[PDB]
């Protein structure tokens, strides 16, 4: 209900109480095993087509921020890889931690990186995202590592706006965003079907992680750890280390499109 979050007392560890699917047998994120993942020759290429994207509003929700984007047509679209028919845009977060060695879902041979980016979309043949969400080929989430290096010139526009929204329940116009500055060059990417991450937890992810990590600098990164969890006129709580660990693979298998 009100109060799932990452601290001590309400974090990862507790969702099972309220949401009993956080035990389930297809929760993510999970531990991606490069010598055990195997490359699949049945995945199709993947097509990211983010040359109409159409962002409309950043948001401090008191988990993370998302940047919003008009989902109303096939504006922006993910097809191909694992993916049967039309995923649609509807935003992207992120997941980062409150030092540089923490902060992704995802892990790598059991590496964690500073934070992970989500770019979430919804299968069309659903209608809206609210029904997708109930469908276990639902929702594809793109996910992309960061790590920390040289600045990521394309999120800079983000990391400026973040000043105007600090709090919870903060918002700002961010119109005009182009995603394809978040992209690292290779799409090259692992697969599995997988879940939300946050409550409610739902079995409804065809998760595409990539191999390639973006890098970001630290000045961004430590931007993003300025952030709050509280609302305004309350006690600071930075907004830091906001991801779920790696969760059981279970009856799974991580697929590369790469050899
Ligand atoms: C009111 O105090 C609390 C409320 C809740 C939790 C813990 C609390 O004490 C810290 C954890 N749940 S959960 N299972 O993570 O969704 C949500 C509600
Ligand atoms: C708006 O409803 C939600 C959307 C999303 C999440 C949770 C939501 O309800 C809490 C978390 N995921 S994630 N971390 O990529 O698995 C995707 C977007
Ligand atoms: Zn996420």
């Amino acid at each position: 209900s009100h109060h799932w979050g990452y601290g001590k007392h309400n974090g990862p560890e507790h969702w099972h109480k309220d949401f009993p699917i956080a035990k389930g047998e297809r929760q993510s994120p999970v531990d991606i095993d490069t010598h055990t993942a195997k490359y699949d020759p049945s995945l199709k290429p993947l097509s990211v087509s983010y040359d109409q994207a159409t962002s409309l509003r950043i948001l401090n929700n008191g988990h993370a921020f998302n940047v919003e984007f008009d989902d109303s047509q096939d504006k922006a679209v993910l097809k191909g890889g694992p993916l049967d028919g039309t995923y649609r845009l509807i935003q992207f977060h992120f997941h980062w931690g409150s030092l540089d060695g923490q902060g992704s879902e995802h892990t790598v041979d059991k590496k964690k990186y500073a934070a992970e980016l989500h770019l979430v979309h919804w299968n069309t043949k659903y209608g809206d995202f609210g029904k997708a969400v109930q469908q276990p080929d639902g929702l594809a989430v793109l996910g992309i590592f960061l790590k920390v290096g040289s600045a990521k010139p394309g999120l800079q526009k983000v990391v400026d706006v973040l000043d105007s929204i600090k709090t919870k329940g903060k918002s700002a116009d961010f119109t005009n965003f182009d995603p394809r500055g978040l992209l690292p060059e290779s799409l090259d990417y692992w697969t599995y079907p997988g879940s939300l991450t946050t409550p409610p937890l739902l079995e409804c992810v065809t998760w595409i992680v990539l191999k390639e990590p973006i890098s970001v600098s630290s000045e961004q990164v430590l931007k993003f750890r300025k952030l709050n969890f509280n609302g305004e006129g309350e006690p600071e709580e930075l907004m830091v280390d906001n991801w779920r660990p790696a969760q059981p693979l279970k009856n799974r298998q991580i697929k590369a499109s790469f050899k």
